[PDB]
């Protein structure tokens, strides 16, 4: 049985929070409790610890913990530092004993709760303590609430600092707005002379053209969906009868070249046939005329998570009325029932989604390039040699590039380095390109865990792994045609599926065994059974074609 | 004295404060500096400090109002945290050596000629309670 600990009671002194309980399978004479940040920026031991037997108290000084100042706004675990941590898992009698003890109003309130994190942390608010100074104001509150947090579901004591507004003298705030005033006014600028620029160059040719335009927000220089696009263009013939221009962007927040600045527009109204891959705002703010297509490429495989007018009317999405992905003539999808999920995604009609097979996918079902990239990756990253291969890739935990994230420390190195060591495979990590956090690797870590967070080719590792711990990535769409089961790691499924669902319910769209926690994981993996008689169903209906020529197809469909 | 606080709190090394002293609170030391807080009453017997956060005339829990000490003086080492967090600082800053203000109170000469001249001062404590 895995040693673990829990919380049984949170005492609440003047400024000093106490934290109490036991733990099983434990011995706790050298503990070391600190409060811990999500993040992994910030530890603090507790300032006094008192052990009896498995039983603690923890006394916890809100005054003095982040090196003698107060806890700052964040969440905080408790964790229990070792050889192997833990983190203290609240007892569910402490749940169960707010649950008993709820005023008639209070149950009114209750009914209205949609999942087991909202009934934990309305459960858990009469744990509250809020402090306000001389006990009256409302505008400067410190408030500790021990709760179990959503995006990482993990007993944490969330304390917000809230702090009125400080303004500086009246000449500052005077230099502020009138920067603000100038900034707003340089946007406008800008956007005039766009749409100017724009609307004039496409005005000047009212007639069909022979300028094919490849552009993305964020891919620099030509790679992967246009890569084969232009590839097959060119194979075929194709640039001795149309003249190629390409436009890029080192990123969305990035600014443009001198040239490309202007260079943009001019293509973008001259061109007949405009490429797209992702979110390029500079596109969805100006009025194309009919000749022109505008072939939206997306960079993932199949209809997994929402995205677009699917998530109106949640966090992040756009309002029904925007203008956010509509300028699209062409989109092309991996398969037939992707074309009503991407349809309502992009708001385009539904005859203009193609199912003709995305061209990223065009070396998965190659076999000389397979040879090729195994022989590289063998070279390349020789701790491979194992009898399995297995590749851990999450998708970013937070509302999108501007907020990523990840909460790493729901995975416990050294279990999965003892379960590698004990069956002779390796484990690979592949956060997402939208992260910001860096992995850390220890000792024997090294001699299993890779870190791959580098690589550009995202589908050069699935060619040799042997399993596949991801949660909610598309990676599963690429890594689904070689055969091969996968574990999910659905540890935030309720959070998620509230912030941004799937096109499918979860349950049953996954090619694999669901698992919650990470004792799951070692349940799958050691048992050695991982349901793969379902991830060939899923590749034979969510590929349309497995001949392997979807550039052939695409552009076959877009040219003629 | 108004010239000679700022330049002294700056050059001077070790630093004693009896009370609240507020004007050595809006400044930031080196660490060489040591400031250090004998207080004036013996124990930790009333709220005092960052303990009435959340209560009228309490200071709010990001306040600088105790922080800038080095060592911190009290009786007995069952005052290191309550004293500690009533500053706001480590409890490795707090040493229960005993307040300076005690050592009058166990020598015997000094006992028995107060006694003296608080009975010539006072009459009418020459009563038996
Ligand atoms: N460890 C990893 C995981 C994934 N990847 C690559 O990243 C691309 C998208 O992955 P992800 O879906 O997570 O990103 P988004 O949320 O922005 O996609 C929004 C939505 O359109 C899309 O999911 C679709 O399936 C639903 O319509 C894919 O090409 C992956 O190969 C990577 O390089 N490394």
């Amino acid at each position: 049985v895995k040693s673990k600990i829990y919380i049984d009671k949170i005492y609440w002194e003047r400024v000093q929070l106490f934290v109490e309980g036991h733990s099983e399978n434990l011995d706790l004479e050298d503990s070391n409790f600190v409060l811990r940040n999500l993040t992994e920026t910030r530890t603090m031991k507790a300032n006094d610890v008192k052990i009896d037997g498995n039983q603690f108290v923890c006394r916890f000084n809100v005054a003095i913990l982040d090196n003698g100042y107060y806890l700052p706004e964040d969440k905080y675990l408790l964790v229990n530092e070792q050889e192997l941590d833990y983190i203290a898992q609240l007892n569910p009698d402490v749940i169960n004993d707010a649950y008993q003890n709820l005023k008639p109003e209070q149950e009114e309130e209750y009914n209205e709760l949609e999942t087991q994190n909202g009934k934990i942390n309305f459960l858990l608010q009469t744990y509250l303590k809020e402090f306000r100074k001389g006990g009256i104001s409302k505008k400067t509150v410190y408030t500790v609430t021990p709760e179990i947090s959503s995006d990482v579901n993990e007993f944490v004591l969330d304390v917000v600092v809230t702090t009125p507004e400080v303004k500086s003298i009246y000449i500052v705030r005077k230099y502020k707005e009138l920067r603000k005033y100038f900034r707003k006014q340089s946007f406008n600028t800008r956007q005039f002379i766009f749409k100017a620029i724009f609307n004039t160059t496409k005005f000047f040719h009212l007639k069909k053209g022979n300028t094919v335009l490849f552009t993305s927000d964020s891919r620099p220089t030509m790679s992967g969906n246009f890569e084969y696009i232009y590839n097959e263009m060119l194979r075929q013939n194709l640039d001795k009868k149309y003249d190629i221009h390409t436009v890029f962007k080192a990123n969305i927040t990035d600014r443009r070249g001198i040239i490309d600045k202007f260079r943009l527009p001019y293509l973008l109204g001259k061109a007949d046939y405009i490429f797209v891959d992702d979110f390029h705002p500079l596109i969805y703010t100006v009025r194309f005329r009919r000749s022109q297509e505008v072939i939206q490429v997306w960079n993932a495989v199949g209809a997994f998570k929402t995205v677009g007018f699917s998530r109106t009317g949640k966090k992040g999405g756009p309002f029904i009325d925007s203008l956010n992905h509509r300028s699209y003539t062409k989109a092309y999808v991996s398969s037939e029932t992707d074309i009503p999920f991407y349809a309502e995604a992009f708001g385009i009609k539904e005859k203009n989604v193609v199912p003709t097979g995305v061209p990223r996918t065009d070396v998965l079902f190659d076999e000389a390039y397979a040879t090729q990239i195994k022989q590289e990756m063998e070279d390349e990253l020789p701790i491979i040699k194992g009898k399995k291969v297995i590749l851990f890739a999450p998708t970013f935990r937070g509302s999108g590039h501007g907020t990523a994230h990840y909460p790493f420390f729901k995975i416990d190195f050294e279990r999965l380095a003892r379960y590698c060591e004990k069956n002779n495979a390796v484990v690979l990590f592949k956060m997402h390109p939208f992260v910001k956090n860096r992995l850390n690797i220890a000792d024997k870590h090294k001699q299993y865990f890779v870190d791959v967070s580098d690589f550009r080719e995202v589908n050069d590792i699935l060619f040799i792994t042997d399993l596949l711990i991801s949660d909610y990535s598309s990676l599963i769409y690429e890594y689904a045609v070689f055969k091969k089961p996968m574990i999910f790691y659905a540890f935030d499924l309720e959070d998620y599926i509230t912030t941004r669902d799937f096109y499918e319910p979860y349950e049953s769209f996954v090619p694999g065994k669901i698992v919650q926690s990470f004792d799951a994981l070692m349940d799958a993996l050691d048992n050695e059974d991982y349901e793969g008689e379902k991830v060939i169903p899923f590749l034979d209906k969510h590929f349309k074609y497995q001949d392997g020529r979807s550039s052939e197809r695409l552009v076959r469909n877009l040219f003629g």
